[PDB]
DNA sequence: CGCTAGTCGACAT
DNA sequence: TCGACTAGCG
């Protein structure tokens, strides 16, 4: 997610009911409801104690989907993307340090102060997405494992017109491409939609708005894959692409201070995590649903080199990628966890 | 004042 | 985690 987006861009959200899309194919990103979930059961969670809480409350906001004839799909993340390897680090280690404050430290006696500790060092493990898909599925809902990140994933089914929008409570998937988001639906359905359609209303950028320069204001402002220089933010992101004059953004980039009137040095290897992280927005491996084929999430254009793009997305034979969409492997070993056939009937 | 970058609550009762 | 909110510098 892009710390600070929403309320950059909440001119361009409409507040709607999840009705308008009876009738419709709606792509659900599942780890929000699943971390949502996992909040109420968080001390079960942490103490690893069995609980079957949060799946309950899966299926609540499914059932609400399906009482209103929407078809949902629900997305779930895959396997740890290299560019996002570095800051899941330092999310394994929080989460590491804050389960053993609370678990111990506070377990003796009074709990009250521990709790906090444990919702923040909720982990959303594979087994526990394979249990809502196990729900999900025995109820007719569609379920999709990304072969990595679930928002390319999910990006992607916007795109290619599967789904006619996306639920999620993160903003940064307009910065994927994806067309509409419903964020902060709650389980009677009222949302808060944005179109990618009145995004383009906007002046920050210049006065030709481009999702490419959006992009680049997410990746400047700081994301998953890159953080940002010392003193940098969406607005000043916005000062510098809305300023700079030429094409090449890495030309750019070593301009920020001239642009931003401020005295900074960008690193080398910061150039590189630009680049990167572009590449990734751009090129992440995502499962074609119809083809059951792997594909970057956009088709490599006049000059890339797929070889290079190794922190993208690593590609593996497509009927192993099939088998993971699926949920009938594990990420990790590939080992048999399931047998859905998506071919009968 | 705008803007970045740091705590706090989420669910459930 | 993730946004919503405040504090505290340019
Ligand atoms: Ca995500
Ligand atoms: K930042």
């Amino acid at each position: 997610g892009i710390q600070g987006l929403l309320q950059f861009i909440k001119e361009a959200s409409e507040p709607i009911h999840v009705r308008k899309y009876k009738g419709q194919v709606v792509a659900v990103d599942t780890y929000c409801w699943l971390h949502k979930g996992a909040i109420a059961c968080a001390e079960k969670l942490a103490k690893g104690e069995p609980t079957d809480r949060y799946v309950g409350f899966c299926m609540k906001f499914v059932n609400m989907l399906l009482s209103h004839g929407i078809k949902p799909i629900l997305v779930f993340d895959g396997c740890t993307l290299p560019s996002k390897k570095e800051v899941e680090r330092s999310r394994r280690e929080r989460r590491q340090a804050n389960l053993l404050k609370g678990k111990q430290l506070l377990r003796e006696g009074k709990v009250s102060e521990a709790r906090e500790c444990f919702t923040r060092s909720i982990n959303i493990t594979h087994a526990m997405a394979h249990k809502v898909i196990k729900a999900a599925r025995s109820q007719g809902v569609d379920c999709l494992v990304a072969p990595y990140e679930a928002d390319a994933q999910l990006a992607y089914l916007n795109k290619a017109g599967i789904v006619q929008a996306i639920i999620t409570e993160d903003s940064a998937l307009l910065a994927f491409g994806c067309k509409k988001v419903i964020l902060k639906m709650d389980q009677f359905g009222n949302g808060l939609e944005i179109d990618q359609a009145r995004l383009g209303m906007c002046r920050q950028l210049g006065d030709v708005f481009t999702e490419e320069k959006f992009r680049y204001m997410c990746i400047l402002s700081g994301c998953d894959y890159l953080s940002s220089l010392r003193g940098i933010g969406l607005a000043k992101a916005c000062k510098v692409l809305r300023l700079a004059n030429n094409p090449d953004i890495v030309k750019v980039i070593k301009k920020i201070g001239h642009y931003l009137k401020m005295n900074i040095t960008v690193p080398e290897d910061y150039i590189n995590g630009f680049i990167r992280a572009n590449n990734t927005f751009l090129y992440q491996l995502v499962f074609d649903p119809i083809k059951r084929k792997l594909i970057p999430l956009n088709a490599y254009e006049d000059d890339v080199d797929p070889e290079t793009l190794s922190y993208a997305g690593q590609y593996v034979d497509d009927s192993i990628a099939l088998q993971i969409a699926l949920g009938n492997k594990d990420i990790n070993t590939f080992e048999q966890i399931d047998d859905y056939n998506p071919d009968t009937a």
